[PDB]
């Protein structure tokens, strides 16, 4: 078959909802096991699926097996692999607060993991690998986030209810500067006994006296971390409620968190993570502050703004990793193509793909695989198809 319908995995985290996968998709689940990701993709973990002939193979075994003819000379010179994973994430309680290196540190963190030879998965198995972890979320329900330092004036305003909570924040009030606002962050992080319980104590106050956001976002992340010194990252990073279709790239270097909803997420292939807040696992500051770029990114700049061209919406991101589109389906058929594997999933309505005689039917929450040398497809029905690629 040209067309390969995907076998996906579904990750049962204790943090997933146990309805969204089922409420969204009519994907079953009889024993109520919390449902947090969908993976489309060839991750070693749990790969998907592809049906032959009768049986069915790993995704990641085929293409090991075809690399050029799968994803395309270009990828497979690049990357040697599938170079993205492909989810649908069902968040019903917050998670951590990451940050990723870039490239270049990734390839040194990874080193000294290795050097100082931590095993592989410990305590500090924070770069399993030397790859970066650039990612883009596309929000299926309104997903909420945190992503990105505010504007420092910003933080000011938001900081002035709880000054006496930390003299790290009265340190930055009086001059709020990069170089404080790392020392905040890391002195946030930092707090132990009494000086967290102290500042906890005077956080908590003000969300009697203090209303709406981020006061608000706070409020629902202390019901799953209470005693965690992340209750302030609100404060000091962008809380966005993104809108069905709406997206964000989370960059290197820039702590960010998916706090509720569901969401699609494309990114580069990395296990590594330096987290940053509200988790009882393994933050090392000095690490996570080194890798940080204390720099604002002001509120209007942090959706990416699509393109459309006919009926696609590119998304354009700014790595060679991955590449999302939306694409709009109508009666008359619209070409798909590309030079790379692609990955299709079935957003909304009702997908009918062809390639010459074949003919394959996608509904909400279904995917395929595009082998580089099947492309294009042509894609009809109604409502929207995303697309997950490489432009090179």
């Amino acid at each position: 078959a040209s067309m390969q319908k995907l076998i996906n995995s579904v990750q049962n985290y204790a943090w997933g909802s146990k309805t969204a996968l089922t409420e969204l998709y009519g994907i079953a689940n009889p024993q109520q096991q919390p449902m947090a990701e969908l993976w489309m993709g060839a991750h070693p973990k749990s790969s998907s699926r592809i049906t032959t002939n009768g049986e069915t193979v790993s995704l990641r075994d085929a293409i090991e097996k075809n690399k050029t003819a799968m994803l395309g000379e270009a990828v497979a010179n690049r990357f040697g692999e599938l170079p993205f994973l492909f989810k649908v994430l069902c968040a019903a309680q917050p998670l951590s607060i990451q940050v990723h290196p870039n490239k270049r540190n990734s390839e040194i963190g990874f080193a000294k993991e290795n050097a100082a030879g931590i095993p592989m998965d410990a305590a500090e198995r924070n770069y399993k690998d030397p790859n970066h972890k650039p990612a883009l979320v596309f929000a299926l329900t309104p997903f909420l986030a945190m992503n990105a330092f505010r504007e420092f004036s910003d933080i000011v305003s938001l900081l002035q209810p709880v000054a006496g909570a930390h003299s790290a924040i009265a340190h930055f009030l009086q001059v709020p500067n990069a170089e404080r606002l790392s020392q905040l962050f890391a002195s946030l992080l930092n707090m132990q006994g009494e000086e967290k319980s102290r500042a906890l104590a005077v956080l908590k106050a003000a969300l009697n006296s203090q209303q709406g956001e981020p006061w608000q976002t706070i409020r629902v992340i202390s019901e799953y971390y209470p005693d965690d010194s992340g209750l302030f990252s609100p404060l000091l990073l962008n809380v966005v409620k993104l809108n069905p279709g709406e997206a964000m790239f989370l960059f290197a270097e820039t702590p960010h968190a998916y706090l509720q909803g569901v969401a699609l997420e494309v990114m580069a292939n990395s296990d590594n993570v330096l987290r940053a807040g509200l988790t009882p696992k393994y933050i090392d500051i000095p690490e996570l502050v080194a890798n940080v770029k204390f720099e604002p990114k002001p509120a209007g700049e942090l959706l990416t703004a699509p393109v459309k061209s006919g009926a696609e919406l590119d998304f354009p991101i700014p790595v060679d990793d991955f590449a999302f589109s939306l694409h709009d389906l109508a009666l008359q058929e619209t070409s798909i193509g590309q030079h790379s594997a692609a990955i299709l999933f079935c957003v909304e309505g009702e997908a009918v793909l062809r390639k010459d005689e074949q003919r394959l039917v996608l509904k909400p929450g279904e995917s395929a695989f595009i082998g580089a040398d099947e492309s294009p497809v042509n894609a009809s029905g109604t409502g929207r198809l995303a697309r997950v690629y490489n432009k090179l």
